[PDB]
């Protein structure tokens, strides 16, 4: 039958090919890629049903569907892909994080249903990228402004199985199923999203019987609920297998985390395992590397820092930070240990953990200030650069860890900021563009290697846990499936009661 969820924003106007304020889990109701991404990393055909490989491995001949609609009934051709990918292109700049807008030469729809992309080089993650939420998803041409999305869509009208409902009230978004779906039909035949900003109203919901699934993982209800629904069986919970690390991005430009021992110092500080018992109902997994190593390339053997306040101390001061009479915070030249962490304010989580990370952090002689602030000004300061220490987390699969990496050498975003004061920042980033053109396995391997033990070594970052995708369901929906991609919600998966 139908479902009701709740989500803290509205879904946003749904262009396919622009970010904030469109949530990309509606994104990916809506739109569809040539290619679909599955958890062993592999794609299958999707709108594309084959494609061709020149030896070159720069031209690429995609075989579409033929019986394909826009939820319109306007057919979804080569020369409607063909348009999309130009419109997409049209914004260049702002893609330049993810590599293949950049590696995109030319996109020609040869017949209606053959579709040839040409690449300035043999990029390898070329299908994984095709199969991302956004930005190379299709919204029927029809639908552009004057022949662009850039600068706003017309109505959100894609290929896939869901239909956003025309707004009547900003408390409500609803989908209906697609019944002209090329593919096949979701038992589901509505989902309504009440948008709840607050936590705790989007539990009571929940508690009240007013909501069938909660999926997510950034704060979608509070934790200790979660914990709580956890032991009770009125209620279903799952955690899944991790899927992206949380981190301390270290400011290796802004003293004194420009120094790399006190970096390797505060690496060894935090009680990692009671953080996560005790700020976090034990829901994570204590995260040594930036990325877990289960993660594609990046099983290195990389060292641990484990907890040791002995080994924080002693790397201090041989950096020539010292402890005054009896006073508890170093000094370096007369100038106290003294770091900025920001953080949401409105976090609970980020305010626990910062607290706990203040006080193992002062048992080592850094004073740690709290700077405690609304989302959007956390966000300004990451692009800024304007921090000692800041929250981040990776972002799963696929993008993990190739276009994460790729994303460090963007001026104006998190990683790319914190890696500022490193002597190898170029030489890291000349090291990104070379993996990502990689097609020998000895010298992609090699080159991950390398940024990753650079990245680790340089102590830019202070891995704190992996965290799961989190779901609460009532009982009677059964075990839920996880979507592969991190932030798509397998809403067509879903069987009614
Ligand atoms: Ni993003």
């Amino acid at each position: 039958d139908e479902i009701t969820t709740a989500w803290p924003v509205n879904v946003g106007p749904l262009n396919p090919h622009l970010y904030t304020p469109n949530q990309m889990f509606a994104q990916s109701m809506v739109y569809e890629p040539l290619v679909k991404y599955q958890a062993d990393g592999s794609v299958i055909p999707w709108l594309a049903k084959s494609w061709t490989h020149s030896e070159d491995g720069k031209t690429w001949t995609f075989t579409l569907r033929d019986d394909v609609k826009f939820s319109n009934g306007e057919p979804f051709d080569a020369e409607a892909a063909a348009e999309n990918f130009r419109a997409v292109l049209d914004n260049r700049q702002r893609h330049a994080w993810l590599e293949l807008a950049n590696q995109i030469v030319d996109v020609k729809a040869l017949s209606k249903t053959e579709l040839q992309i040409t690449l300035k080089s043999a990029y390898y993650p070329f299908l994984q990228e095709l199969a991302l939420p956004r930005p190379f998803r299709f919204i029927a041409p029809s639908q552009f402004k004057n022949h662009e999305t850039m600068n706003g869509i017309k109505a959100p009208i894609g290929t896939g199985p869901w239909i956003l409902q025309e707004s009547k009230l900003n408390q409500y978004d609803v989908f209906v199923r697609n019944e002209n779906y090329w593919g096949e039909k979701p038992a589901i035949k509505k989902i309504t999203f009440n948008v709840i900003p607050d936590p705790t109203t989007r539990a009571v919901a929940f508690e009240t019987g007013d909501i069938d699934l909660l999926y997510g993982n950034e704060g979608l209800l509070p934790l200790d609920t979660f914990a709580r629904f956890s032991q009770n069986p009125a209620y279903h919970t799952q955690l899944s297998q991790p899927i992206e690390t949380v981190m301390l991005a270290l400011n290796t430009a802004k003293a004194p985390t420009n120094e790399l021992a006190v970096r390797e110092a505060l690496n060894y500080a935090v009680n990692k395992k009671s953080l996560i018992d005790n700020a976090l109902y034990g829901t994570q997994q204590v995260a040594d590397t930036l990325f877990a190593p289960s993660v594609p390339y990046a099983n290195l053997g990389l060292k641990p820092s484990q907890y040791d306040p002995q080994k924080a101390k002693a790397l201090l001061e041989k950096a020539g930070w010292t402890l005054p009479a009896g006073k508890d915070i170093r000094e370096k030249n007369g100038q106290p240990l003294r770091i900025e962490l920001s953080f949401i304010g409105t976090d609970a989580l980020s305010k626990s953990m910062a607290e706990i990370i203040r006080a193992d952090m002062r048992q080592i002689g850094a004073d740690v200030s709290l700077i405690g602030e609304e989302e959007s000004s956390i966000y300004a300061r990451q692009r800024d650069g304007r921090f000692g220490m800041i929250f981040h987390r990776t972002w799963g699969a696929p993008y993990d860890p190739h276009a994460f990496l790729s994303s460090m050498r963007v001026p104006s975003h998190a990683d790319f900021q914190a890696q500022q004061g490193l002597a190898d920042k170029p030489l890291i980033d000349k090291e990104i563009g070379e993996v990502l053109a990689t097609h020998d396995e000895t010298q992609r391997q090699a080159l991950y290697r390398d940024i990753l033990t650079r990245l680790h070594d340089e102590a830019v970052y202070l891995p704190i846990s992996y965290i799961s995708m989190m779901v609460v369901s009532k009982p009677e929906l059964g075990n839920i499936p996880y979507a592969p991609i991190a932030t798509e919600i397998p809403f067509e998966q879903i069987k009614p009661v």
